[PDB]
């Protein structure tokens, strides 16, 4: 039925209703540090997030996201490899049943607990719907968990989940500040690649930062206590929300660092 994560309508199955998984730029992918290439004509990046106004946020069966206001040019992501300015428009995490596993993206096939998108679009597209019809209408800055120390920006997130705990259900979630999620460092690797999730469109450029942030293990288990399920339903618990690393295929991961 509907696309999932489960036994019967897991990334495996995503085939079938939609073909495009079996394409040529899917995501995520295992990035081989050896074989990245540095490429120094890639500029810094450049994120404005003091002007972030976040909306709310909401359990859509899938994950969690937390959605901001992108009427105009309040937070954006600019330089790197972009053309342009993008727009944040939502941001959602992938994570695990255990500790080792839940990010998407795999450094030297390492798996981390879990991993953040900050999700971009092309402003020169006008609104997110045209961008998806686009080689280069998005771009995704992906964060990775690990498990160790709390992480004080992310709590205002933690506390709100237990609101939000089924399919559908959603709670206003203002003045909540994106900055507080990044590492300390802002190097990184990318590549084009795709949607990770059906549609799956092959509309995103990648931005997978290379320091890891560090999360407790007290909060990553509230993640683990959300719903897949709509209220009523049987109880499935919201765990390895995430797809396999995909064939790379002809493309190269080119590296801002050396
Ligand atoms: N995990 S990830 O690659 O960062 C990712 C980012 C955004 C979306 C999304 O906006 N989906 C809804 C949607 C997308 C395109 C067309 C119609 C939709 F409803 C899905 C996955
Ligand atoms: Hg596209
Ligand atoms: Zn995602």
């Amino acid at each position: 039925h509907h696309w999932g994560y489960g036994k019967h309508n897991g990334p495996e199955h995503w085939h079938k209703d939609f073909p495009i998984a079996k394409g040529e730029r899917q995501s995520p992918v295992d990035i081989d540090t050896h074989t990245a290439k540095y490429d120094p004509s890639l500029k810094p990046l450049s994120v404005s997030y003091d002007q972030a106004t976040s909306l709310r946020i909401l359990n859509n069966g899938h994950a969690f996201n937390v959605e901001f206001d992108d009427s105009q040019d309040k937070a954006v992501l600019k330089g790197g490899p972009l053309d342009g300015t993008y727009r944040l428009i939502q941001f959602h995490f992938h994570w695990g049943s255990l500790d080792g596993q839940g990010s998407e993206h795999t450094v030297d096939k390492k798996k981390y607990a879990a991993e953040l998108h900050l999700v971009h679009w092309n402003t020169k597209y006008g609104d997110f719907g045209k961008a998806v019809q686009q080689p280069d209408g998005l771009a995704v800055l992906g964060i990775f968990l690990k498990v160790g120390s709390a992480k004080p920006g992310l709590q205002k997130v933690v506390d709100v989940l237990d609101s939000i705990k089924t399919k559908g259900k959603s709670a206003d979630f203002t003045n909540f500040d994106p900055r507080g999620l990044l590492p300390e460092s802002l190097d990184y690797w990318t590549y084009p690649g795709s949607l990770t999730t059906p549609p799956l469109l092959e509309c995103v450029t990648w931005i997978v930062l290379k320091e890891p942030i560090s999360v407790s293990s007290e909060q990553v288990l509230k993640f683990r206590k959300l719903n897949f399920n709509g209220e009523g339903e049987p109880e499935e618990l919201m765990v390895d929300n995430w797809r396999p690393a995909q064939p790379l295929k002809n493309r190269q991961i080119k590296a801002s660092f050396k």
